[PDB]
């Protein structure tokens, strides 16, 4: 069948949807990242409209293959993605100039996304993938254990109509992430992930996010936590690296900084392109 065009090279991974392999096209020679997904014509034409979404900072949808009670995806193939980076520069970190470099290229993928009304959703470190030349793409596109620690609050206080916003705090929690070696909120359960959010941020109220005890899973009885200083929170981050990052976090989605306005945050100003050692 169709197939046979693909010679498994290994096995990768596996997530909610399926099975990722390495593998090479046979006609092409390319070797690409291919996923079994088991089995809608909803799916087929909305995962099809992910193949004009092009852009040098999101992971290539090279083919979609549905055949035989099946959907396979062929993205393009990467060699490393940012969680494994991360885990191998604990000791040591990474250096500030690729963080900020990283940084600016996921919002550039966000902007373009954005600017097409087309949100992430599921934002993650493994889901963003780096190559030798410096890059840093946004894979793995969420259509509408699952990792919770990127979660915007709204999803998580139960709003069913996401905005662009959502996909910013994702960012923002790998952001901070990236320069602090820890992630920013690492909850376990949806309340632990709402909590560990109120202990840091604050419990929300009507003054900073107008609407929000009117939020589907909002309940009065939270306890009520203060606001930490974010020097405490990202320390060593400069003052402008805080700046971005607290409006990357703002509780109400319409303050949260668009990746547009974020691209020209003054965070920004000496931004340059290094080059990783993978
Ligand atoms: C989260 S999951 O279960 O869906 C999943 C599992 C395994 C691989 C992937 C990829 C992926 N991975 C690579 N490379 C791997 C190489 C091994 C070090 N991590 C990166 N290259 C391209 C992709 C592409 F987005 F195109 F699907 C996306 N999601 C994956």
């Amino acid at each position: 069948g169709a197939m046979e065009n693909f010679q498994k090279v290994e096995k990768i991974g596996e997530g909610t949807y399926g099975v990722v392999y390495k593998a090479r096209n046979k006609l092409t020679g390319e070797v690409v990242a291919l996923k079994k997904i088991r089995l809608p014509s909803t799916a087929i034409r909305e995962i099809s409209l992910l193949k004009e979404l092009n852009h040098p900072n999101i992971v290539k949808l090279l083919d979609v293959i549905h055949t035989e009670n099946k959907l396979y995806l062929v993205f393009e193939f990467l060699h490393q993605d940012l969680k494994k980076f991360m885990d191998a520069s604990a000791l040591t970190g990474i250096p500030l100039p690729l963080i900020k470099s990283y940084l600016f290229q996921l919002l550039q993928g966000l902007a373009f996304c954005h600017s097409h009304r087309v949100l992430h959703r599921d934002l993650k470190p493994q889901n963003l993938l780096i190559n030798t030349e410096g890059a840093i793409k946004l894979a793995d596109f969420g259509l509408a254990v699952v990792t919770l620690w990127y979660r915007a609050p709204e999803i998580l206080l139960g709003c069913k109509y996401y905005s662009t916003a959502v996909d910013i705090w994702s960012l923002g929690c790998i952001f901070a992430e990236m320069v602090t070696r820890r992630a920013l909120f690492p909850g376990d359960s949806e309340i632990d992930q709402l909590f560990r959010i109120f202990r840091t941020l604050g419990t929300p109220d009507e003054v900073v996010w107008p609407g929000v005890t009117s939020m589907p899973d909002y309940k009065p009885s939270f306890p009520k936590w203060a606001r930490q200083d974010f020097s405490k929170v990202v320390p060593p981050l400069d003052e402008d690296g805080r700046s971005l990052l607290s409006q990357m976090l703002h509780y109400d989605p319409n303050k949260r900084i668009s990746a547009k306005a974020a691209l020209a945050h003054p965070f920004f100003q000496d931004v340059t392109k290094p080059v990783p050692h993978l």
